[PDB]
């Protein structure tokens, strides 16, 4: 797996941020619909990616390769979240 120390070190920070942030969720009094929640997950990652991209380092392709993977992490991170909500409520 092609993952530099500094490159992977950046994604690791965001990876844990999503896990911890998700832990805050209680799932009991969610007023927001499942549809409106979808757009939130997308915008949520867009905000994080914009921050990290503003603090990268390496090479043109390296930074692009490291940031490109950030999507995979957040992409799947949604799998458990969506499965939980969909399983808990409609």
């Amino acid at each position: 797996m092609a993952l530099l120390k500094a490159n992977k070190d950046l994604i690791s920070a965001g990876l844990k941020e999503f896990s911890v942030l998700l832990n805050q969720q209680v799932f009991n009094d969610p007023l927001v619909s499942e549809e409106d929640m979808v757009t939130v997950v997308e915008d949520w990652m867009n905000f994080y990616i914009n921050y990290y991209r503003q603090q990268v380092t390496g090479e043109p392709q390296e930074r692009d390769k490291a940031l490109q993977e950030l999507r995979q992490e957040l992409n799947t991170l949604a799998n458990p979240f969506l499965a939980k909500y969909r399983d808990f409520l409609k």
